[PDB]
């Protein structure tokens, strides 16, 4: 029993973890194979970062004013390329501990893993959703730039995030391992926001179906309704609309618990209406929306790597 | 800049975990040099759960009755203790991954992240609190006994947790290290309930300290309190009494904060009167209790948002 926010297990991608060092900017990199992924803004200094043409800063580099260092080991670079907005540092020897990994880009809604780094040193380890507006409500202070997000399935990493930037709401901004940011933000100094967030729905569903495998079963009801009835619902509380596609992913919670998809809308509608008089679920006072319904079955049956 | 339940990073601790099995009892050991750390109840069969006798139990073992497995490796038991609730297996070959470690005992109200792990694999990790009651809110299903709780402090892991069972309320008890219970349960299937829970009151004021460093101000007011008259409330809500060891532990978080403890008290006292009308602290609608004065430094900037 019991329902956490629970993150992978970080020992794969902590041995992958070095620091990059270009002139007086120190920031985190991803060592694997004989590539060190960092993100391209090393390069800059503050007065770069107003307005920065990286193509120019670049050329005018050579690979010894990139400082990598595993440990208190020096890697010798020899050779820097740029893809989008992240730096590749080609290296003279290829990380003894590289997991079997692949990068992919996640979908707003997804969640992951951050191993907080500083230094190239692992500092902490949270659980992420891929927010609506592409942000993440992250825990980040200066030095973390190059800290990644990843998932394990069975034994393979696949790594979908390096932290690039905070926004002025304490929100955070990144790319995935191929240097595409996650939504409309750029890597320089200037005004720059979060879009107004949505509540993740077939999110917030999970997390019931979590409640109700725990025992937490109080705002369960006899009623059902419709998709285009909950939507014009979910439309006015800023919750995403609710797919055929997200019904049928909460299939097995639904057959598990013996509550229809729709017979849980029904619930989330009476909260969203009448708020949760005075109770909790799960010992939050919130609807949480970001665990997955992957997220709730992994936990919920003891899934391992 | 953002405030999570955020775990250490679990590598170190991944690299001690293996599988013991005796009988047909399988759960999670940890591998450190040359000894192996596991629950004494792995020894118990169906009938020994009530009322086990673990001295005359294990009498009747050799060390080839446990199978230690870690990954595709079997480790050669080689001597056999019990030292209170654990079983200590010494086995023929140290663990080349062993990290710089101790072993601690911690107090209610302490922090600790666990490695949630089956048949010796890691599952994953989350942040836990040790409850005033002695028990943790975990999350942990069949075959999770032997996982850990622990912190990594400075490179050294210190292992202060390793779980053992599931009271009927849904929550965790275990043990220290050395095999002592937190708490006053037994490695016995008995009739056994946690103690009336209270909220941790000495983090609940670290976390308000934790929302002004992030920039919140909202529930502060201009009111102060004694300390006498801080308890007497707080108590009424099932709060822990704030002494003064608690409050000289919120001297720095005070100080970066320009807000005295007992000013940060007022506020706590008001919120518990008011509830937060539809707002929240830190994405939280209720008063959270799992984040530490140290962790609260850790996680949080040296600099405050004015
Ligand atoms: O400057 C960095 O290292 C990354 C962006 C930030 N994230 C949080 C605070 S500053
Ligand atoms: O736990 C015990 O000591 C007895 C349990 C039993 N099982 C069958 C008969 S009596
Ligand atoms: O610990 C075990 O492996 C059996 C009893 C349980 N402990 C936690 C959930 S059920
Ligand atoms: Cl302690
Ligand atoms: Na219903």
């Amino acid at each position: 029993s019991g329902f956490r926010k629970m993150a992978f297990p970080s020992g794969k991608v902590e041995g992958c973890m070095v620091q990059v060092t270009c002139g007086t900017t120190t920031l985190n990199g991803l060592w694997l194979d004989d590539v060190v992924y960092c993100p391209r803004h090393v390069i800059c200094t503050s007065e770069d970062m107003l307005n920065p043409n990286y193509e120019d800063l670049l050329i005018r580099k050579s690979n010894h004013n990139f400082l990598v260092q595993a440990g208190n080991v020096q890697l010798r670079v020899i050779g820097h390329s740029m893809q989008n907005c992240v730096l590749k540092l080609k290296v003279d020897t290829a990380n003894p501990k590289t997991p079997k990994y692949k990068f992919v880009r996640i979908q707003p809604g997804q969640t992951f893993s951050v191993l907080a780094c500083y230094n190239g040193s692992p500092s902490g380890v949270y659980q992420c959703a891929m927010r609506p507006n592409f942000t993440i409500k992250g825990s980040f202070l200066n030095g973390s730039c190059g800290s990644v997000g990843f998932n394990i399935d069975y034994d393979c990493v696949s790594f979908c995030y390096m932290h690039h930037m905070e926004l002025p709401t304490g929100v955070h901004a990144g790319t995935d391992l191929e240097g595409n940011f996650y939504g409309p933000f750029v890597d320089r100094q200037t005004a720059q926001a979060a879009g107004t967030d949505t509540t993740i729905t077939v999110n917030v569903l999970a997390w019931l179906y979590a409640a109700v495998i725990n025992g937490d079963r109080w705002f369960l009801n006899r009623f059902t309704t419709t998709l285009n009835d909950f939507n014009l619902v979910a439309m006015k509380y800023n919750y995403e609309p609710l797919t055929q596609d997200h019904v049928d992913i909460l299939g097995p919670l639904s057959a598990q618990t013996g509550i229809a998809v729709l017979d849980m809308c029904a619930s989330l509608k009476e909260l969203l209406q009448n708020g949760m008089n005075g109770r909790t679920i799960l010992g939050s006072a919130l609807l949480e929306d970001e665990f997955t319904p992957f997220d709730v079955v992994r936990q919920c049956s003891g899934v391992t790597f």
